[PDB]
């Protein structure tokens, strides 16, 4: 097609196509009600992201925001795929070590301020302001992790040796790969514009394949994710 | 007013006012916690219809699409009703058969799925592709009907067998007016467009009525809402 | 800057931010689990409406409506602060009193049609029938109230004397300060018009800094937010 980089876009489609039907055949006949769970939501994740790299592709997730006077292409439908599937991430951190209520509130909801600060310095027509979005983003992110190392991993290790492995390469996993996030959106299109939209389109979709189909894979083939049973 | 379709508009605001008012005096002095829920439920699911049609009814509800070069009428409050409501109707049916929690998930993680790439392929200014959207809708539905029918009527009947008499004929009232769905969109003005908006309204009319205020005439009378007591 | 208005939103922000940060310090190192999930909701909540006031001041969440033959300024950003705002002030509510699941879902739902109503009534083109929305949304409000009073007011009683004692005075914190605001809406900018803008912006920011912080600072100092351990 005629933007650069739909071919990106096309192979995220694809990726996460394959994803949610490798996961979904494997969750069959899976009875554990815990399992059950952590396949649940583990097989949500890539199939909204699914949908939401389509219609990126077609043309229907695409707007134009004017600042810095120039229309600049936003690819909005990223903001509604993480607002549904980067709490699904956490709460299968949050189930892993069975972590407290208070604690999953605070973490879906620092979340929320998270993508919707995010969609707001997206869409910000005063090219300034979109970096102070930015910064309350990063500050929202920061919180959750330290969440993650200060509150989780001293629970975990009171737990099933196989869970405390298992929550600690995926928390590694989620610490490096979130941290890519507000550093490439920073340095392309919707903030200093000095990468160009089919690079950051590239960045992206190896971010968003590794944390959402990598991640499932380490999670679902783990052993933690079963009732202790006989 | 204007809109031919207004009467089967202004009918069914009237029809879900009615419901609502009868669920809420019906559910009046009700203890049981157990029926408080399925009172909860069920008496939600018509006051936020009857909102709903009344911006249908009032023209806020209303949006132009532009496909195949013409100036397309496209309700868009049904995705706005359908989006809340839906979730609700399927939580009466899993509480009933005291689905696990993983599977509660699956349902409504897939519900909202079906929905929101429902509203996608009504507001998609590319004919062709609004089909692509219908079949990933569809495909999400299907996913749904088969968990009603290999994992819930496998567990209602080893349960009380006034729940299981209850779940078999809410289940089939499901299956068979939800798969209804699907097709008057296809031949309808969100599709191929053989059937008139005006006749299009009347039949989401009587399949809106019955789903909702219908399903819920049946669950409310059973004794399957309440805790077993003597 | 050039909307007299400005200063009751900065204000407005940096109030909701000093709250913010006070419950999110005075929290730390809480370890009951009773009290994490009241310091989650209670610091929850100042921290959305802060990014909410900003995006308002900063003119993001600012909007024109054309109605009476005019292009009336209307702050759409209220109704997004307020949806996720106003269940979780409930829900600290209905967990002092152990409301049961029934209960919770009825008042969670109630208040998403107040709110819900009242946006489509703030942006509504037709004149007389803003004031439509407006009855709808103040019934669901009147539910709500009924519920605090004839629902919670007898469990409470029931329950350990230092929650009876905080919930009646969060209740009535609670029904005054909320009953205000059809008052405030229906007699200025989005209304009838009688009270001019700026003054309305005040008065809200009065409202929404007592109902948010004010309450907050009762609640989190109370003992009934820990579990009774020696
Ligand atoms: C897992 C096994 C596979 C691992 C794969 C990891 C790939 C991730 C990173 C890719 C960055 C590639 C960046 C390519 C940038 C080219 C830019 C370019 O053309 O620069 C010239 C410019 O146009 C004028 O100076
Ligand atoms: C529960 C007791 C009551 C049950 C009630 C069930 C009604 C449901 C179906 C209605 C379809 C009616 C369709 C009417 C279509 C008329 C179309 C027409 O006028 O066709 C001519 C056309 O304009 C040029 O060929
Ligand atoms: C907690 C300790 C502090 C408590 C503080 C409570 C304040 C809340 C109410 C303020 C209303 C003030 C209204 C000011 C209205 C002025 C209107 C005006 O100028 O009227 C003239 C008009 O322009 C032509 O007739
Ligand atoms: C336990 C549940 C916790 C939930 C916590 C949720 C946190 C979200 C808070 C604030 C972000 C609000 C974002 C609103 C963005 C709207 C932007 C929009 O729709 O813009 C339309 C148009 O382009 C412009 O008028
Ligand atoms: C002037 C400062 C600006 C205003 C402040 C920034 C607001 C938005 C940024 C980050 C949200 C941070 C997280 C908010 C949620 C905190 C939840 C909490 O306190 O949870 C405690 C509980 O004990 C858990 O175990
Ligand atoms: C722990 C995770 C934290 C993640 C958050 C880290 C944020 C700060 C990092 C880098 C900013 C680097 C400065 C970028 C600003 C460049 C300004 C500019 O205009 O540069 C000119 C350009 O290089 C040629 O034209
Ligand atoms: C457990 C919780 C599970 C929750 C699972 C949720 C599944 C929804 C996923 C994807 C649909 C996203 C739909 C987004 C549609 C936005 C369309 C819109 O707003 O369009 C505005 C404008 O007309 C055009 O720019
Ligand atoms: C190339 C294929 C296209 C991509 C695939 C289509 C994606 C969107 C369609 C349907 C969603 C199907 C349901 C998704 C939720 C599955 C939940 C699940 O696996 O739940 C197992 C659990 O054990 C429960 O008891
Ligand atoms: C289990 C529930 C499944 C629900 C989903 C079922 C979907 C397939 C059904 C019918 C499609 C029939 C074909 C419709 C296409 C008509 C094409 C056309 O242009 O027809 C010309 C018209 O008839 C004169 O002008
Ligand atoms: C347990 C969960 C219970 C949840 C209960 C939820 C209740 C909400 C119901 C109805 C309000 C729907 C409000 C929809 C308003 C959309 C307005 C809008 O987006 O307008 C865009 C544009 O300006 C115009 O086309
Ligand atoms: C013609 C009349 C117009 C239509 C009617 C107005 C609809 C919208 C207004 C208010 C919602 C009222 C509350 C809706 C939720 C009720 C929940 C319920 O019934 O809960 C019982 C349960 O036992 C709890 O303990
Ligand atoms: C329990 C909480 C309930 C809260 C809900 C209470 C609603 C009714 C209250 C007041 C309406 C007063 C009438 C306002 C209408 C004024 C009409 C008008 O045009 O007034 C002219 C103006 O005063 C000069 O030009
Ligand atoms: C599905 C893939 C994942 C892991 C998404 C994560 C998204 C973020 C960590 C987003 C953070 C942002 C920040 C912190 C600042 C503004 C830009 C973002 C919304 C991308
Ligand atoms: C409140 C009434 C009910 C039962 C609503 C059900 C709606 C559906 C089953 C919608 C399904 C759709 C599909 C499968 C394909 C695109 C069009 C729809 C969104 C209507
Ligand atoms: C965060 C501050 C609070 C307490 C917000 C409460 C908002 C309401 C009680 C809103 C009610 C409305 C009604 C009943 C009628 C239309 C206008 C409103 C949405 C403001």
């Amino acid at each position: 097609t005629g933007r650069p980089e739909w071919i990106w876009l096309a192979l995220g489609t694809a990726l996460m196509g394959l994803g949610t039907l490798y996961f979904l055949v494997k969750g069959m006949g899976v009875s554990d009600p815990d399992a059950k769970k952590f396949y649940a939501i583990t097989t949500l994740v890539p199939a909204i992201a699914f949908t939401m790299y389509l219609s990126m592709l077609l043309g229907y997730g695409l707007t134009m925001v004017p600042f810095g006077g120039e229309q600049n292409p936003i690819y909005w439908a990223r903001y509604a795929d993480w607002l549904f599937t980067t709490p699904l991430l956490l709460l299968d951190l949050a189930l892993l070590v069975d972590a407290d209520q208070g604690t999953i509130l605070a973490l879906v909801g620092a979340d929320g301020i998270m993508i919707g600060t995010g969609l707001v310095g997206a869409l910000t027509k005063v090219y300034s302001y979109r970096f102070v979005w930015w910064a309350i983003s990063t500050a929202a992110m920061l919180y959750i992790l330290y969440v993650l190392f200060f509150g989780f991993t001293s629970k975990a290790e009171s737990m099933r040796p196989e869970v405390a492995s298992t929550f600690k390469v995926l928390r590694n996993v989620t610490v490096v790969l979130w941290s890519a996030y507000p550093v490439v959106w920073l340095i392309g299109s919707e903030g200093a514009g000095i990468v160009p939209l089919n690079i950051e389109t590239l960045l992206f979709m190896v971010l968003d394949v590794s944390a959402k189909v990598g991640f499932g894979l380490i999670l679902l083939r783990s052993r933690a994710i079963f009732g202790e049973a006989e």
